[PDB]
């Protein structure tokens, strides 16, 4: 009966379709690469006021060469001019009655204690301890440096797909609106403008610039790399996104050493707390391949082979 | 004959189970992120004594920022007082016995030589050099700081799987024992806590503290991050392991700049032996995909199709 | 007829072989790994001579500590004896004629303007500012350091795939044709001895070393391992390629801070330009599998018994 193959070729028709619409949505013809290879060059622009001094790049920004974690220095804690010998840790968790809890069995790790119960002020007695003396104050409260939410960053990222040699930039004059040296990234405005600026940055991860800047954190900006190799290297486009990483607080310690005349030696202890900025690259490029071609040619071939047995028997037993 | 069907049926039961447990067993069904996009931040806690000195996480660690990569030093040399000018090197290497062997013909590269024969000691007569001076002795012995040993890395790891946008951190305060400020990372009895004893670290890799910390060395902290995300987001979890990877030694070189009233500059060159720590976050997640699970379907659905011919052929042949 | 038999096996043989051949040769019987596990340690050895100053690896190297990102500066511009305080700008875009136009308003961000016009020189008026004095002048023109071109960079690098838990270096004694102490990277006479020639690496990127010392640049080398861990451990080997990243130039500002006798604050503002250096690690690994043999194979199977129907169809009908 000429139905039977009327049944059959619509069979076909609206099976293939459904999987023909369903492999072609996956790319499943595409073989894809994963690895991306990114190098990222970053530099941050501005200058802010904290204390009685003005911070530059080289005060607020470590490291200095611009790679893809970098801080913006905040706030601070400064300890001047430490040195070398015998002082009363000012921690109240190193508080003694006699020497005879100020041993090394006592807070193993730590500073080193002498193993004398000393008076650090008249309101607490303290384990002394030999290092850096004075010892530091860390629960003082500081001010914080706000011209750093105005600072901008400059992300200059270079991408290659090594599995197709796909190698591009994410400076494109032609897709960003304003001039380079202008422009200002904007999700909606501009998009693809490689200078963010930092209270911008500090927005789209939604957090308060306040808070932050007082507590310090961990910022990610995000640069996807989806590319249709199939398509013109047109297509092939950065996206950014932001997030927190830390989601408390991030701070870290360093040292200003000097020396003296005499060549005795002496530190300014430095506690920093800021925004660190991970630039984090990802990427996936597709490009057609004869393998998963011909792979999925034969799922879809059969997969209709079997869908017209089964709709046969589904159909004609009801 | 109602056997042959029988004989089939048992074919299909017995071979669709090997195939079915085969394919079931490798998550054929999955599509697999194997591009984690991870973020560490590591903080170092202890002190040293180191010659008469006192050694805090501002003079052993570098860099102060927390990265995936950092030292904590052990040993070091230091040239005091170096300042421009000419003077004989020190090293064998560079013995001469008169200036007609120290041109730029001979050691190419290296130090500036002056070219001039000089006598550095009397028993011995090197090149004179344009440069630091004195010159550096790297072969003498120095002490070790061995409570190094003793200090604790914390490593706050957060990561994200894009194909997926599953992002998760390895702060599991319910898959620790202790609480997080007091745990401490065991494999057995606490592998989740994200502090490390160093010396613990140095004995999961299988080394000597007293040897490493003498030439200094590389060491792998590995997070790895082997998720079904089929499963829970409880099930999603990190594991830790530790590797050597220069398998010698590790040192480098820095200078710590000092200038005079009059305005001459002399600096402290320092040698710097240490354990660099490297951490290095694989991943890989799988979660159930249409595409996967229908081209392992076809696959066995033929296979056991050609199984039944075949195990015909060689039943019945026999 | 026999000779439809002697048809269909002829087609078999050849339709057979075509489809071996491709599957056999895209390696479709193989899962791969494409997300190496790389730690990367450099160190660079040379010493050049800029102004009437020698550099060695303390001086122009950073960081120190030898990471997959560093710098070798090549020239420098320094701004000795700065100090917090008022003066003014000497950059020619703060130009004003009246306090008028020195407020917030204008060039928002960059340094801190006080609000008086002041004369910098008798040719120029700009902005007074509150910051480090005097000003930087980055337009005047300095040496390069050339011997720079002869320094050395030995990388070490030491992978691992972990899907397969092949790990393994790239210091290959056996492969190399020279001792591992002298032996140089050549492309083609020595493309596995670890130590490379700046100014090497510099000719294998398709760049003029004058021109790159002058204004900067980023350089990649590219570390590629492609293996196929069916074979010998012998046969996973690096392969080197280079690039340059920025295709301008690269530039850093860091300070050295100095303080006086009686306490008041000074440092050295450095601008640095140098030749950045990106070890780059990519690799994919290839091991026999069951699953992407046997998906394959159903492919390569159902692929040839369409591929007969079509031909006996094309050939019958014609
Ligand atoms: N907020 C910002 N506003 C303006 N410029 C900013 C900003 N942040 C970073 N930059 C960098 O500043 C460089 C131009 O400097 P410019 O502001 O005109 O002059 P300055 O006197 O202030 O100092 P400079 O030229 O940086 O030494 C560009 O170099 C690069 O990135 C740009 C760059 N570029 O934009 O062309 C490409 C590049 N690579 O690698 O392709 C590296 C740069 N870099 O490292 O600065
Ligand atoms: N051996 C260690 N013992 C105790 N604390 C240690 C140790 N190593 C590192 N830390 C970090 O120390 C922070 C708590 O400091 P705490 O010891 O209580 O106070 P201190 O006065 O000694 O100095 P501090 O608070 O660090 O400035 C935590 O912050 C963090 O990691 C913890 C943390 N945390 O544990 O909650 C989360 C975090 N991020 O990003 O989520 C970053 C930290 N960090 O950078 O230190
Ligand atoms: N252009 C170069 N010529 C000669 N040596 C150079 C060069 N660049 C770097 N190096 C490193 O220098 C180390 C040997 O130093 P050597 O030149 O003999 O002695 P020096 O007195 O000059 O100073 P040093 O031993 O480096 O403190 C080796 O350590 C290592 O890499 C080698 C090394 N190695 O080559 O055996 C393995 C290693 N890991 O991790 O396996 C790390 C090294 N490293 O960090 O220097
Ligand atoms: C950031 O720039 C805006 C624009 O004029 C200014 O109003 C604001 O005060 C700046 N932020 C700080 C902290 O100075
Ligand atoms: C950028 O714009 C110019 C227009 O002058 C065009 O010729 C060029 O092809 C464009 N490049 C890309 C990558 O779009
Ligand atoms: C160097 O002088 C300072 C005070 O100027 C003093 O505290 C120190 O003890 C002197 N050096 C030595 C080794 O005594
Ligand atoms: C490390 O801690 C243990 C615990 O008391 C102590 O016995 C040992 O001396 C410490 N190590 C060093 C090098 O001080
Ligand atoms: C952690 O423990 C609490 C128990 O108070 C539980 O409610 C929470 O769901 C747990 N979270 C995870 C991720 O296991
Ligand atoms: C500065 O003084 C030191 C000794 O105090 C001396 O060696 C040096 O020559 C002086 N500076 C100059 C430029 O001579
Ligand atoms: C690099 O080495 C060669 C080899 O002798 C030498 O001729 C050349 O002058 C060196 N380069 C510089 C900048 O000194
Ligand atoms: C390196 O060479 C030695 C020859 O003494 C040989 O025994 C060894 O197997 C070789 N190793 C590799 C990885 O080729
Ligand atoms: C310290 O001395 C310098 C000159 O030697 C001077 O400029 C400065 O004002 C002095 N410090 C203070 C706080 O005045
Ligand atoms: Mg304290
Ligand atoms: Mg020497
Ligand atoms: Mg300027
Ligand atoms: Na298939």
């Amino acid at each position: 009966w000429t139905i039977g193959i009327i049944n059959r070729v619509v069979q076909l028709l609206i099976i293939s379709y459904f999987v023909g619409w369903v492999f072609l949505h996956e790319k499943a013809y595409q073989v894809r690469d994963t690895a991306i290879e990114s190098s990222v060059v970053t530099k941050v622009k501005g200058s802010g006021l904290y204390a009685n001094r003005v911070m530059d790049v080289s005060d607020y920004v470590t490291p200095p060469q611009g790679t893809s974690v970098f801080v913006i220095i905040t706030k601070m804690i400064v300890t001047e001019n430490q040195m070398q010998g015998f002082c009363p840790e000012s921690e109240e968790k190193y508080r003694c009655v006699s020497d005879s809890q100020c041993g090394p069995e006592r807070l193993p790790g730590g500073g080193i204690l002498t193993g004398r119960c000393v008076n650090y002020s008249s309101v607490l007695r303290t384990c002394e301890i030999q290092g850096w003396c004075p010892t530091e104050v860390d629960t003082v409260e500081t001010p914080i440096m706000m011209e750093a939410e105005n600072f901008t960053i400059f992300i200059k990222n270079s991408i290659r797909f090594p599995l197709f040699n796909f190698e591009k930039g994410n400076l494109l004059p032609n897709l960003t609106a304003r001039d380079m040296k202008t422009c200002r990234f904007h999700p909606d405005k501009d998009p693809f403008c490689p200078i963010l600026r930092v209270g911008d940055v500090v927005k789209f991860a939604g957090q308060d610039f306040a808070k932050l800047a007082r507590t310090g954190g961990v910022l990610g900006i995000k640069i996807g790399w989806v590319c249709d190799l199939d398509k013109a290297w047109d297509q092939c486009i950065p996206k950014y996104s932001f997030t927190r990483l830390d989601s408390p607080g991030y701070n870290f310690r360093f040292a200003k050493y000097y020396k003296m005349e005499n060549g005795s030696e002496y530190r300014t202890l430095l506690k920093a707390f800021g925004i660190r900025f991970d630039v984090l690259v990802y990427g996936n490029a597709g490009k057609f391949n004869i393998i998963p071609t011909i792979i999925s040619s034969v799922a879809a071939f059969t997969s209709v082979g079997v869908g017209t047995v089964l709709c046969d028997i589904i159909l004609l037993n009801f």
